[PDB]
């Protein structure tokens, strides 16, 4: 199944709106690291918007978690 | 700051006890992404835990997020 | 089941105090969708708070997520 | 139609594999309640995806969060 | 403020119904870390659900996280 | 001591850089709970890092949760 770059719904607080784009793990390879995106440069990755939205905070990465798990000692089973 | 591996506290259900290991993103990177992980392969990254745990389960990628916002119409404001 | 509104534990920054509510679903139907609201009408709902908390942002939505499995090839599984 | 749905990328334990699929707010509406949906239905609904791929489990619904904030005294 | 207990939605997969149930944190201090707790004991603690829920896993511990925060550079800022 | 602090990467908005910090549970013990900590109290705790950084915000404690299953009727 592919690329489909997601927009969610918008929510507010009391002086601005926002709203949050997922992209395919592909495209966001293209996402600078360094700095806060123009609207030239976001424009050029496929996110289409209305009027007026600004690139204002990068998200907090989140961790590489490995998972692991081994059987409980025999009597502490259910 | 840098590279220390995370061990989280351990929780159980009925059967197994488990636990989550936070990487370095440096270190993610040497992760196998087509198969688990043999202990001799955790233990080559750095990974260092008691006898018996097994790498069960990939945990399920997060999606590369971009945040945008922008004013809301003044009269909308408080 | 039950029904009951749960207040979460307080935090601070450097400014403000903070807390989250969390509504069950039918009482969450009453919030507007539109603005935020104000101690009248949260109190109208049923949160009950001291003087001066302030409904300052609409909780960012979740995404309605569906979950797929499906095995994998006989010489894949471990 | 013109529907945006997120395909999340599979993960997988020792026995299976999985994936999320985000689906926009009306669509959302047309999922069935009641039961699990069967290859047809999900493809009826614009899904998008191999066959063999089976919708096992309805994901944890969120409450709904009332954010409030106060000033500290100064 | 307050304290009651607050009672998830109901969720399903091909087997069972699950639901989450949260606790302020006085009775969560009640609560067994060394085992998971019968039908009569969580009761105790003030559940109030129907006949034949099973409490199965304890929930994964979440990090105690502090938060960072420092200017940048003027002219890095936007 | 011997004690994994994790350091999460940097993000940043248009005026302030960010970072986590996750700390083991008996650490945790030792943050105050009634305001945030200088920098040399953060310092004392074993948290390596850059000056200038800023214990600003007290994380959102999440809740206490207790997970139930029930089997389905067949």
């Amino acid at each position: 199944a592919h690329k489909q770059i997601y927009y969610s719904d918008k929510y507010f607080d009391e002086h601005y709106e926002y709203r949050h784009v997922m992209l395919p793990r592909e495209l966001s390879k293209q996402v600078p690291k360094t700095h806060l995106m123009s609207e030239e440069e976001w424009r050029r990755l496929g996110v289409q918007q209305s009027l007026g939205w600004v690139h204002y905070m990068i998200h907090e990465p989140e961790p590489h978690i490995l998972l692991f798990r081994r059987p409980l000692p025999k009597d502490q089973q259910k």
